């Protein structure tokens, strides 16, 4: 998933 990447977790609270 994108939350597998630290970036998506920070950048996108929608994704995570």
């Amino acid at each position: 998933g994108c939350c597998s990447d630290p970036r998506c977790n920070m950048n996108n609270p929608d994704y995570c």
